């Protein structure tokens, strides 16, 4: 709370880079745990085995 300052104005660059690539990851993990979601027995077969 002391020195958060409340502003983050600056990407710079290379770390929005990162954190793009990183939400693209986001966007992708969100359907492999959808599909995961629709296909519940498959999923629970390989942890079975594992």
């Amino acid at each position: 709370a002391l020195f958060l300052t409340r502003n983050e104005s600056k990407p710079f660059y290379f770390i929005q880079k990162f954190n793009d690539f990183f939400d693209w990851s986001t966007s992708v993990f969100s359907s492999g745990v959808a599909y995961i979601l629709k296909r519940t027995i498959r999923f629970v077969l390989v942890f079975c085995i594992m």
